[PDB]
């Protein structure tokens, strides 16, 4: 809608102190349309990326409106606010974790696109049900990170699009870097990428070999912190964190349900509503065979991240709780 367009571009913009966005803590709940889509300019004003990348107000908001509307307002999890919460960890790693000062100004404008666009068009279904159903998409990319590449192309659509054109007053050198590195961190977001990945990266911190000079550590360390501020919910205050998790269980007991119903099999335990019961235990083994490492990891490259383990931990203690 161009009415929703022009409400935006003529809103007046809060402070990220006003917004809170700089905090890890931060939660989405309270938050009107309207304030994501604000707190959305207000992160790219405040990594100055508005002024460096000579961005115009309209075409910033339009491309914002743009990314939400692509997201389905049918999926309890995968939906905008995931996007939205995924780019404000973004925002608060680079501006409180202190991430921003190992970055460059193209690598952070990519990380910011990449985190608000990671999830375009999630159907609320996994890679594994597109490749079971003999989707036309999971054809397309050879049954590898299929909704990962179709975020991608979503995101490519984006960008591309009439009035939409963010990246319009970059160099072409700039432009196909930047395309590059977002390609790369929404690939990164696939959990097969990560557990593929993540060893090599925990063994350049464990023996002080972590250059963020060398072009292969640069692309490894931009992967690691899109896993890091995707899965972040799982870090949050315990009310904030049941309460997304209670959204990320509805999902994927949705597509249990369409696996039930298309393709006649019992569900696996994760998409089985019947073994709700399993919920605290998986969590407990999903946070510690994939969360804290990567926690405790971004903690060794800046200190300042500390917060993001420290909830991962009070977490995992109290699902732990609930399980035993
Ligand atoms: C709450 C739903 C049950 O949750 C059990 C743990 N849980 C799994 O068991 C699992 N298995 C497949 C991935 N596999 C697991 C094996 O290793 C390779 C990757 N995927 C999950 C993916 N996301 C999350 C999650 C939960 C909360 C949250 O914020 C609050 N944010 C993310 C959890 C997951
Ligand atoms: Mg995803
Ligand atoms: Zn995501």
């Amino acid at each position: 809608e161009t009415r929703e367009l022009q409400s935006l571009a003529a809103a007046v913009v809060p402070s990220a102190q006003t917004l809170k966005i700089t905090d890890f803590s931060f939660s989405d709940f309270e938050l009107s349309d309207l304030e994501t889509a604000l707190c959305t300019i207000r992160m790219f004003t405040d990594l100055n990326l508005v002024q460096n990348f000579q961005m115009k107000h309209e075409v910033l908001c339009r491309w914002i409106l743009s990314v939400k509307k692509n997201y389905r307002k049918n999926v309890a999890y995968h939906n905008w606010r995931h996007a939205f919460n995924t780019a404000q960890c973004m925002f608060a790693a680079l501006k409180a974790g202190k991430i921003q000062n190992k970055l460059t100004d193209l690598e952070i404008l990519a990380l910011l696109i990449a985190a608000l666009s990671h999830d375009l068009d999630h159907p609320g279904v996994s890679n594994q049900f597109l490749i079971n159903t003999n989707s036309e998409l999971a054809l397309m990319y050879n049954d590898e990170s299929v909704l990962e590449h179709h975020h991608f192309d979503q995101c490519l659509m984006i960008l591309n699009s009439p009035g939409n054109q963010i990246l319009s007053g970059l160099s072409i050198e700039e432009y196909k870097t930047t395309l590059k590195i977002i390609k790369q961190a929404i690939l990164a977001t696939d959990l097969a990428l990560y557990i593929k990945r993540r060893g090599e990266f925990f063994e350049l911190i464990r023996k002080n070999q972590f250059n963020l000079e060398d072009p292969h550590e640069k692309e490894l360390f931009l992967a690691m912190l899109m896993t890091a501020c995707d899965l972040s919910a799982i870090t949050k205050p315990w009310p904030i964190q049941q309460r997304i998790a209670e959204l990320v269980a509805t999902e994927f007991f949705d597509q249990g349900d369409r696996e039930r119903k298309e393709l006649n099999i019992e569900p696996t335990d994760l998409m089985n509503r019947e073994k709700k019961n399993k919920i605290p235990s998986m969590q407990v083994g999903f946070i510690d065979a994939i969360c804290l490492q990567l926690y405790e990891a971004l903690t060794h490259v800046s200190e300042d991240c500390f917060p993001l383990l420290d909830g991962c931990r009070k977490n995992r203690q109290k699902w732990q709780a609930l399980a035993e």
